[PDB]
């Protein structure tokens, strides 16, 4: 049986930012969709203006397809039983919202402007600017008009008094990922009434990241299509797929239509290794599902790609980077700061199984740092002085970027074939290549071995931060970080956790902030790095 | 105004053509039959394609077609197949009549009484049309006989030709007619496949729901047309853009060219020519199905095979290649070139510690190209073969030419930085990372080289080759190549060739040039990238 919002095509469109608590978050803040609920402040927007949100609002509320109207006209008039009634959309708002708009571009261009109010009389306005007395009389006015879709463009009350009356088929919802002072807030959307079916790319505008999501009301030449089917004649269409994983499992992941959030590059790879991976044994003797050769790209000028579908920490991985940059190989330096990334690889037991019987505990051999600052020097022990020994690759790439930015030889390589056996383990992160165009730096990192569940989330972060570091000391803006995965594997003991993760919807990404005073690569310290607006799902223990 | 018959009754042709017992064109593939049977006897994948196409039906779409045909006449679902009598007689008895299809048979010498089978007999093309008028069916496929294909093409009764290119040569006595390019144009090209010891592909000649808004919304910030960079005209890629489906794996290469031309960044370069460049691509080629030698221009493999054998031997002496009339490394070994690299004490054509040396002796002190380096440095090639044999699930099977210490002593640094290998279920894949990529000239050869190398390693390790995966870093088109690449991007690829190795070679160091054969290379003409 047909419903009102379904017939008249009534949608809500809004934008919500984060709201400050006077109660400083003394415990770990808990995030959900309701985190983004701030609508207004003192009769205006909490962030004053956002030029990309404003472009999106206009674009959505004014777009019309005339060739799909008849079906809507036939739907509506037949619903009303009657036979008879430039195509434009209806925008419905409250009195305050209408007063909030500046007169210069009021009324709202190319739209049928309706205004809910009880002190407004039609006398003071016009015919094309409909005034309405109550919620009930909209449906009446929509029966007498030619319009494509009907958008409730807000007022806290208006949204409130439309959602509880179930008059909203979809909510077009912008997540503004920054905090402001707010006096009015969007209602709390009930997970049983609406659900997200799409998530956009992540964007930066007016000094904040944002994304656009779509809530959907829940249910509680032609013959160019055939040529397509012919080209698929050689597939294996079935019920059971390689690795015993079910339909139930990825319900929410598969229920989304559009998944353009860049976090899906990581999640889709996980999905693909789960659906199509090869069962293989491994060195650790745990078992993996693996595939070979993927690429991700992250636009560092729009966001910092810190995964939001679980909680990630960055002190440790920043310290590792600073340790690399110093050329250090001494695992004790990291352990004394309680960064234990390399602890297991520096034990007596581990070093002995590597046949490094004459190596001091936590002396990791000529690994990353040594290779970046001293490639080709003779490694002795972790306490020796190597000043001016070997090739200082880090310095060389920084000089190439500054003086010869179009070079195709700007590479930082860790995979020193001669020294491999002396390393506690060989590098997973083989090399970094750099590319500079128009004042912008991009970096490719080739990773030979990628633990999708535990390692890769951190690996993305390390090299994003490093790309910022290199860019800043060379007076460039960071553009793309490009992650190439060789042997890409999901450990079997991660499978259940990654199943939980794949059915979580990303939040818009945070931003990285470097102390702008730092201008040489060796001058960074742990307090020079700030992550802002990290909104994330709850922590997951992978193992 | 008024419809052609082929449109109203959806009359298509499906056929398969081999090469016939050198300049190549579409007419290269024209072998239809021999001694009343197929020139190749049998091809499983082609048969499967044939069955899939001629039996596939879309129930939802019929009522739209019923109206069309009923308006034109004023008025379980199956397709029709129409064949010549001789072709009917070549079908084995247990496959007559073709299952799940209405079978129609053209004949003058035989009549309904001469057939036991549920089939329509007609003695006139015109009668086929009358019959289609009376029947309920989805589409009508003319499945040939050469005599049948010819007359239907001449009468302009064919809306599309579904054409299989069987990329091998056989004895033939009957032939598909030469298609007129003025009347039919190719609109789609499939992936390339191997079946019954031949490659083949499938091409198509053509006669010359609420969510959809959400998609428009999420595209609200995409650019206009005119802002998308370079001086590139529509007319320049009209054939390239004419194609509906571009699934031939050569499009991985061609699409990258296209992308660099339309979206690339204008940059100066070490050479002074300047390029359009972009950063980070990936191509995948399935070596179990084809050898990915580009077909949209002519390439030779003798040189790059000799180069590869020279690498495997650990050589750094350019004279070895010049004596086999291979001049790939010539320019990088001249007095002048070595002087410009500050290598004043290097003998001419002594390329220094390049690829071969790093593969066999990484870390050894380089002296000159004549020295005996026995058991010095790390023999990486040997190690990766041992790892593949004895520890196939290792994630450390890498071969690296970027020896940071030695870079300055090389005539020039390597472009092919590394190879990583992967082993599953008896099958070997290879990723090669290329730091710098001359799309126009180098990339077609580099694809070939490493595909061959993957074959060689797979073989001496008793594996079958699987994927060559090519990763490009600085991917550039030289400006002096643009006009030649505009030409090539409008050529339609041909089914790829195959590569055969002497199967008696069991150690990587034992291959010689004659142990390599390229078969069935069909290609467009040579292009100077001038
Ligand atoms: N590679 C492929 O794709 C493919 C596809 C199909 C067939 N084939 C091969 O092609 C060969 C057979 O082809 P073909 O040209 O020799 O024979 P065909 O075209 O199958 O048959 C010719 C016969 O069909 C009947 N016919 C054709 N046009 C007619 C008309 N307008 N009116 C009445 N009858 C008509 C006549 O039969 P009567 O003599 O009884 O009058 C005529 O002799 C075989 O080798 C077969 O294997 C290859
Ligand atoms: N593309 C193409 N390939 C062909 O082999 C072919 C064609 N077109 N057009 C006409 C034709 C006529 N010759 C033949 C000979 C035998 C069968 C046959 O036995 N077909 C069965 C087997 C298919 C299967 O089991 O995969 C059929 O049901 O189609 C069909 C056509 N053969
Ligand atoms: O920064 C890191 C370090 C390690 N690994 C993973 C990949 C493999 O699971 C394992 C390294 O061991 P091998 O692949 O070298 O055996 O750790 C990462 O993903 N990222
Ligand atoms: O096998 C090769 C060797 C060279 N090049 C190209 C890429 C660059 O245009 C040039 C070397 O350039 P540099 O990056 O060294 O400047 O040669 C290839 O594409 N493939």
């Amino acid at each position: 049986m047909e419903q009102v919002c379904d017939v008249f095509d009534i949608y809500a469109i809004c934008a919500c930012c984060k709201v400050e608590s006077k109660n400083e978050g003394k415990k770990n803040e808990v995030f959900n969709n309701y985190t983004f609920r701030g609508l207004g402040n003192k009769g205006v927007l909490p962030w004053k203006c956002n030029s990309l949100d404003m472009k999106y609002f206009c674009a959505v509320t004014t777009y019309v397809n005339e060739s799909k109207y008849e079906k809507l006209k036939y739907k509506r008039c037949k619903y009303l039983n009657k036979e008879t009634v430039k195509l434009q959309n209806v925008v419905v708002m409250g009195r305050t919202s209408w007063e909030s708009i500046p007169k210069k571009f009021k009324p709202l261009s190319n739209r049928i402007n309706v205004i809910l109010s009880r002190t407004l009389k039609k006398e003071d306005f016009d015919e094309d600017v409909y005034i309405i007395n109550k919620v009930e009389d909209l449906i009446v006015l929509l029966g007498k008009l030619n319009y494509y879709k009907c958008f409730i463009i807000g007022g806290s009350v208006v949204y409130q008094e439309f959602l509880e009356k179930k008059l909203i088929k979809k909510i077009y919802f912008t997540r503004i990922n920054s905090t402001y002072e707010c006096d009015v807030f969007f209602p709390e959307i009930n997970e049983n009434e609406y659900q997200i079916i799409s998530v956009s790319d992540v964007y930066t505008s007016n000094n904040t990241t944002l994304d656009f999501i779509i809530y959907k009301k829940t249910n509680n030449d032609d013959e160019e299509e055939d040529d397509f089917v012919y080209f698929n004649f050689n597939k294996e269409k079935e019920e059971k797929n390689k690795n015993s994983i079910h339909p139930n499992d990825f319900q929410i992941y598969n229920s989304l239509k559009y998944k353009y959030h860049p976090e899906y590059q990581y999640l889709n790879i996980i999905y693909d290794i789960m659906m199509n991976g090869n069962k293989q044994s491994d060195r650790t003797g745990v078992g993996v599902l693996s595939k070979f050769g993927y690429i991700m790209k992250f636009d560092l000028s729009q966001y910092f790609p810190l995964l939001t579908t679980k909680k990630l920490f960055l002190r440790g991985i920043i310290e590792e980077l600073l340790w690399f940059i110093r050329g250090e190989t001494n695992g004790n330096t990291l352990l004394n700061k309680n960064v234990r990334i390399w602890e297991a690889n520096g034990t007596r037991e581990f070093l002995d199984n590597r046949k490094l019987f004459h190596r001091e505990v936590n002396d990791l051999g000529p690994i990353y740092g040594f290779q970046w600052r001293h490639f080709g020097a003779e490694y002795t022990n972790m306490y020796d002085n190597y000043e001016n020994k070997g090739v200082d690759q880090l310095k060389n790439i920084i000089n190439l970027i500054k003086n010869d930015p179009t070079s195709r030889r700007i590479l930082l390589c860790a995979w020193n074939v001669k020294d491999l056996d002396q390393m506690a383990l060989p590098p997973c992160h083989i090399l970094c290549q750099f590319y500079v165009f128009d004042g912008k730096l991009s970096c490719i990192m080739y990773q030979r071995s990628c633990d999708l569940g535990l390692g890769v989330p951190f690996n993305i972060a390390s090299y994003s931060i490093f790309t910022h570091m290199i860019a800043q000391v060379c007076n460039l803006q960071p553009a793309q970080f490009i992650h190439v995965l060789g042997n890409a594997h999901v450990y079997n003991n991660h499978i259940d956790s990654l199943k939980i993760q794949l059915n979580r919807i990303p939040y818009p990404f945070p931003t990285l902030k470097l102390n702008p005073d730092i201008k040489n690569i060796e001058d960074f310290t742990i307090s020079d790095f700030t992550i802002q607006n990290y909104v994330h799902h709850e922590k997951i223990s992978m193992d």
